[PDB]
């Protein structure tokens, strides 16, 4: 009865230059009130994308958000060595704001 | 103009039964639009307090939030071993929402 965010995958390993794709299903429609964060190890989440597809100022072109309704996607189109992190989607349509369980990226 | 949140401390040690105290400062008045999260290792942040001081469903009474406008405080009255976590403030007055840098809590 709060909103449940279903993020996939739980983890992934990929090489530098790879296209990384992450999905978030929302348990009910949220319009596009969804944010994507990046949590570098030992740091706070940092907002990359809001409104499901809007890049924050000074966020690199390789990050993008697709979707609206209940299915959303996050892409890093070419993965850089500084992109090692856990990425989270999050709805802000209604309090409480709920996070997907996250996608932990490792680099080879 | 984005809002910057200064969270302190960055890490502490305290013992079972101790008062733990954490502060968040906002660069601008943000009214009471302040969330406290708990992030257990491996897991997403989970929202404890919103609107500066309202506790979410089944957040224990030892936790509390106070403050308004700029200076905010998160207190655990008597520390319990299930509070092993990193706690974050986040402002939600204005997009982009911004996180404090977090307080990682260890027990002796």
């Amino acid at each position: 009865t709060d909103i449940q965010m279903t993020q996939s995958p739980s983890s992934l390993s990929a090489s530098v230059g790879d296209r990384v794709t992450i999905t978030c299903q929302a348990s009910q429609d949220i319009n596009n009130y969804l944010i994507w964060y990046q949590q570098k190890p030992g740091q706070a989440p940092k907002l990359l994308i809001y409104d499901a597809s809007t890049l924050e100022t000074g966020v690199p072109s390789r990050f993008s958000g697709s979707g609206s309704g209940t299915e959303f996607t996050f892409t890093i189109s070419s993965l850089q060595p500084e992109d090692l992190a856990t990425y989270y989607c999050q709805q802000y349509d209604n309090l409480p704001y709920t996070f997907g369980q996250g996608t932990k990226l490792e680099i080879k």
